[PDB]
């Protein structure tokens, strides 16, 4: 049931932290999940499949949690009101890093994973656009590029250099570093003359 | 000679601006550059070396070309020093969009793509850092982040931001909105106190 169906996502996560999906057979998952591969067949139609809900999964947490935020605003100044939405993606993206690589390597093969990633970068950019107009409305920020350009290349700068630094990348910037790394450029850029 | 081996780049260009390298045989090479498949062997190993050596060629005339910028500086204000920089890297990818689009996807398979990629970033951005330590040490910039992880986000930003506009993705900055986008993102956060 949702127990067989959890048995194979389980499994199939673990065995991305080790190997690229190519390296990883329906036989794998099926007796990683305890089960025949036509068994396998009755809950999920291929391996990428498998790949496509764990992303699913992911994504879908990281848009509730930043939802949470956006409904619950914490009690501190800019800047940091700005560190905790980022730190939505560092903080989920982070704590499942095979399936993100997985699912970046799936975009150039799979028309499902680059549509999921597309649906959902439309809905953060969108949102991030929205709080800097209320921004610039109440007269905190100034009326510098088009939001929603700025947007769309801040939300492109934590896409790539995210990852970079998930991936162990040359060049990136330390995993350490990279939350604070991306939480100036957003300031300075959302709020400087 | 050199004849022989440009005619090959050039039909290469001219057929990667309609179909993935995937789609491109030896012998469509071979046919475009009006020479047989054993005799295009001669020139190149590979179809993938083909495109090692386009992408080659663009890298190094946009390295080329900030040199040039470097030797030369223009006499004008800081924000337009910055644009006429990334303008190197826009007018220069853009103007090669078809190997731009094929070199980012073969770094995912070839070892040799990602190195020459790896290396000129590395390059790009520790001119980028000298440049903002230049500027601090000049009292015109504030000594906010590490100068050469702030290089590697901008870098890595305009790297994704450019080839999202260049290939139309959604999301993308428009082409003709994507200098001014990413020169006010480099200029509050390297000068934003
Ligand atoms: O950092 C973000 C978004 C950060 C953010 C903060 C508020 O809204 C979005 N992204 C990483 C991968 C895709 C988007
Ligand atoms: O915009 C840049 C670099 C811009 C720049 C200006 C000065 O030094 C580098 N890049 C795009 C692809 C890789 C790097």
């Amino acid at each position: 049931g949702d127990d067989r169906e959890l048995a194979i996502l389980a499994t199939a996560e673990n065995l991305l932290e080790d190997r690229p999906l190519a390296d990883i057979s329906v036989d794998d998952l099926a007796k990683g999940a305890g089960i025949s591969r036509p068994t396998f067949y009755f809950y999920f139609p291929s391996k990428e499949a498998v790949l496509l809900t764990l992303l699913d999964r992911v994504v879908n947490q990281a848009d509730m949690a930043l939802q949470t935020l956006a409904e619950n605003p914490a009690d501190t100044d800019r800047e940091n009101m700005w560190r905790t939405g980022i730190n939505v993606f560092f903080e989920t993206f982070g704590s499942h890093k095979a399936v993100t690589r997985a699912g970046q390597a799936a975009r150039a093969t799979s028309v499902e994973v680059a549509e999921l990633w597309s649906t959902f970068m439309q809905k953060w950019i969108a949102y991030t656009a929205a709080v800097i107009d209320a921004e610039r409305d109440r007269g905190a920020a100034p009326r510098t590029l088009p939001a929603h350009e700025l947007a769309t290349a801040l939300n492109l700068m934590n896409e790539r250099t995210l990852f970079a630094s998930f991936a162990g990348e040359q060049p990136s910037v330390p995993e350490a570093r990279v939350l604070d790394t991306l939480v100036h450029i957003w300031v300075t850029s959302i709020y400087g003359e």
